[PDB]
């Protein structure tokens, strides 16, 4: 842990200047921009100042923003790992030799300094025996750059870090030109400075202009991710805190719910509703680690309070006591699902649906200890004061959540809340929520009513109906968390379908005289526990769906955005419980249980029916795939064919790529976006053909006279502004 780590937490200016010749042509750039180091995001606009180029601007972006080494985002791993900000306001030399495939050579020569808190980069250019009609002089290189991986390794000698790596430029004619870049970081300052050891840097790069400059410009946009060594598989201390003190609490809440779970639902549904969603705007400017002691405390006073209700008699004393507790039975547990959902997706990056549903499972162990209760503290006062006793050891976990939980901190957010709700994924996503909710609050006051008037059971007895519904979920939440994560694209199928199972759960509970079923005990039964397995299916992931659906949008990473998103998840877990159980009594004065579980899934039906259709009819995201490796006998031929979604074929380019095992990934083909000029390696030139189909969406690569060199794994690329590569297909030759 150096000392110019605490330097970097924020957004901080950026300014660039470059003073270059080529062959006796002397030229000039600089500009100005923004780099926040926090999540690797760097804002960079050149403005050329002599007014002319004689080079292209994709061959000076690995010398401007490639430059910038400090804006790296390192994790919580390799924070020591890190040589750029060891010693940064000293600032460091970038020496490079930048060597071009048959071409000319660069030499480079930068200096980077720390004034006021502006960064300054003074790069001098050195460029040697550039042919006038090569590719760099000719200016046949596309408007367009790419992803790669930069290598690092330390040096004692010299105290600094030495790296090599590969540029490729896509060429016009549809060729790749190669620049190998030797670079050499030396610290001018005279403290101490980190030598790390080996790792890479993924660049993941945008190329733009603006619409108004007239002058020649270029603007960057560039994600910097550091890894290389594998994580050791122990959980960071931050990770083991944040687990077993959110376990607790939802432990304690169902505890003391499964004791005590017409104008005050009135009152309680719009203030619930409305606690869930001023105070999750508000969790940059309010802090979340005194929101997570904030529900807890206030919510353990409502596990005090509850029981001195009992001294007062009936009247004003009573029924306006009433009236606060719950106020604080619904803010605290407001605040209580929106804090814990905000801190522990911070703590788990990637694991975001995994964690909930560890997190939801522990709480199903909660209405397990209910009998508990009736153990020893039910037998021993009754329903005086079993509460306060209990409210000690919740009113206990202050000082343990107090020191065991993180600090964080974070800018506010300039994003408007809202914008979020007019999105049209966000407005039906909402709609699934508040169907879902709506169906699991009905069966609450209405299902033992149905029982009493039909099979004649005691309400205890179907106290272990309920336990049915809830044994279900306790199994649903980890296993469709855990394959929420791993596979992104069929979230949306998951979910989909699990309210449609929900539909025809519901319809068949109470059966409709149309349908002719026979009630009977084990039908409920069984009907129920399958109803648990698809509710706890769609419930899920529909948090990581929503902060997936915010970061296309635009919106920024960290505690901001998290923020906002898990005030909805509050919020139409409440519009569910409004409408669903106040409706419900209404419904069931109108014919009785065998239509109103039927009416009450046909908006459950609609509910998967609207968004089923708004994903199915206008997904698009790019994806290539290519199919048809086999073995083939040498002297044959071979057709592969890559097949592309998202984007049209026949306004973008299409390359081919090979790798043989244990070697490094060679161009083999490509085609220019007019489908008029194309290339082909030198080693396979005549003997390859490529050829497309644009209204089909497809690209083909036809191969005559195979030989036992091109057993390689086959790779599809295109560029839309950010570089995207296929599956790859292996073909063996033998």
């Amino acid at each position: 842990v150096s000392k110019g780590e605490e330097l970097f937490t924020g957004v901080v200016p950026i300014l660039v200047e470059l003073d270059g010749d080529v062959n006796g042509h002397k030229f000039s750039v600089s500009g100005e921009g923004e780099g926040d180091a926090t999540y690797g995001k760097l804002t960079l606009k050149l403005i050329c100042t002599t007014g002319k180029l004689p080079v292209p601007w994709p061959t000076l972006v690995t010398t401007l923003g490639y430059g910038l080494q400090c804006f790296a985002r390192y994790p919580d791993h390799m924070k020591q790992h890190d040589f750029f900000k060891s010693a940064m306001p000293e600032g460091y030399v970038q020496e490079r030799t930048i060597f071009f495939k048959d071409d000319g050579n660069y030499k480079t020569r930068a200096e980077v300094k720390f004034e006021g808190d502006t960064l300054v980069n003074r790069i001098e250019l050195k460029g040697i025996d550039f042919k006038e009609d090569g590719n760099i002089l000719g200016h046949k290189l596309e408007y367009n750059y790419n992803s790669h991986n930069v290598y690092i390794t330390a040096d004692k000698q010299k105290n600094g870090i030495k790296a090599n790596f590969k540029i490729r430029h896509n060429i016009e004619d549809g060729g790749v030109q190669l620049a190998d870049h030797y670079q050499q970081n030396t610290p001018i300052g005279d403290g101490p400075v980190l030598l790390p050891d080996n790792h890479y840097l993924s660049y993941q790069s945008k190329l733009s202009k603006d619409p108004n400059e007239k002058r020649d410009h270029m603007v960057l946009l560039e994600f910097v991710t550091a890894a290389g060594i594998t994580t050791p598989g122990w959980l960071s201390r931050e990770q083991v805190f944040v687990l077993i003190s959110a376990a607790s609490v939802n432990l304690g809440s169902m505890m003391c719910y499964s004791i005590l779970g017409g104008m005050i639902f009135g009152c309680f549904a719009l203030f619930e509703l409305l606690a869930s969603l001023v105070f999750g705007n508000y969790l940059v400017h309010i802090g979340a680690k005194f929101m997570f002691v904030a529900g807890m405390f206030v919510s353990g006073g409502v596990t005090i309070l509850f029981g001195v209700l009992d001294r007062v008699p009936d009247g004003p004393v009573f029924i306006a006591m009433c009236f606060l507790v719950r106020v604080m039975d619904a803010v605290s547990f407001a605040a209580a699902m929106t804090a814990s959902s905000s801190i522990l997706a911070k703590a788990f990056p990637n694991n975001v649906a995994t964690v909930l549903g560890s997190l939801e499972t522990f709480s199903g162990l909660g209405l397990i200890l209910g009998p508990p209760v009736g153990g020893f503290l039910y037998q021993s006062f009754g329903y005086e004061v079993p509460f306060i006793v209990l409210g000690c050891v919740v009113l206990l976990m202050v000082p343990l959540n107090m020191y065991i939980l993180p600090n964080y901190e974070s800018d506010p957010g300039e994003h408007s809340f809202w914008k979020l709700i007019a999105l049209p994924k966000v407005g039906l996503i909402a709609f699934v929520i508040n169907s879902l909710s709506s169906c699991f609050g009905f069966l609450d006051p209405t299902l033992s009513l149905f029982v009493l008037e039909k099979f004649n059971l005691p309400a205890g007895y179907v106290g272990l109906v309920f336990l049915g519904m809830a044994l279900s979920y306790a199994i649903s939440s980890p296993l469709f968390g855990l394959l929420s994560d791993k596979r992104p694209p069929l979230r949306k199928w998951l979910l989909v379908f699990g309210n449609l199972i929900t539909a025809g759960c519901y319809m068949l509970l109470g059966p409709v005289p149309i349908l002719h079923i026979k009630s009977q005990l084990w039908l409920l039964v069984l009907i129920l526990v399958v109803s648990g397995l698809s509710a706890g299916m769609s419930i899920i992931p529909t948090f990581p769906e929503i902060l997936s659906c915010a970061h296309e949008n635009g919106f920024e990473e960290g505690l901001s955005t998290l923020g906002l998103v898990s005030g909805l998840f509050s919020a139409m877990w409440s519009i569910g419980a409004f409408m669903g159980p106040t409706l419900g009594g209404f419904l069931y004065e109108k014919i009785g249980f065998e239509w109103a579980a039927a009416i009450q899934g046909l908006w459950a039906l609609i509910s998967g029916l609207a968004m089923g259709l708004f994903y199915l009819l206008e997904y698009s995201q790019v994806q290539l795939v290519e199919s048809g490796g086999a073995l083939v006998q040498p002297g044959g031929s071979l057709r592969l064919s890559c097949a592309a979604s998202g984007f049209p074929v026949n306004r973008y380019s299409m390359r081919w790529y090979r790798q043989a095992p244990g070697k490094e990934r060679e161009w083999v083909a490509g085609m220019s976006s007019a489908g008029d000029r194309s290339s082909y390696e030198d080693s396979v030139k005549g003997r390859f053909t490529i050829s497309r189909d644009d209204a089909r969406n497809t690209v083909y690569l036809q191969m005559n006279s195979l030989k036992p060199e091109d057993t390689a794994v086959y790779y599809c690329n295109v560029n839309v502004g950010f570089e995207y590569w296929g599956q790859g297909t292996q073909v063996t030759v033998s």
